[PDB]
């Protein structure tokens, strides 16, 4: 769904992707495109959260996220679960979970 339909997903990004201020990066993008959810350094080397908002902002974050990114770095694979349609946001900001 795209344009203003609110979605929610879930994301897990695969690279170069912990030690390159990703976690600072991923928020401010989230907040500027005026998104909710959160972002997490998990123990396998990857980031991992959700996004949730309309979904136009959603998707041009969704293409941050696999082709952008922190400036130093390489993001290999960015995978996206759980999409769904919702009516209600769940979060109320975009967190970096410590
Ligand atoms: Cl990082």
């Amino acid at each position: 769904a795209e344009g203003d339909t609110l979605i929610s997903v879930d994301y897990e990004i695969f690279g170069k992707v912990q030690g390159v201020f990703f976690r600072k990066y991923t928020q401010a993008e989230g907040k500027k495109l005026g998104l909710v959810g959160w972002v997490q350094n998990t123990d396998q080397g990857t980031v991992q959260g959700q996004l949730q908002g309309p979904a136009s902002k959603v998707r041009h974050m969704q293409e941050w996220l696999e082709t952008k990114g922190s400036p130093k770095s390489h993001i290999d694979r960015a995978s996206f679960h759980n999409e769904k349609v919702i009516v209600k946001l769940d979060y109320t900001d975009f967190q970096i979970v410590k």
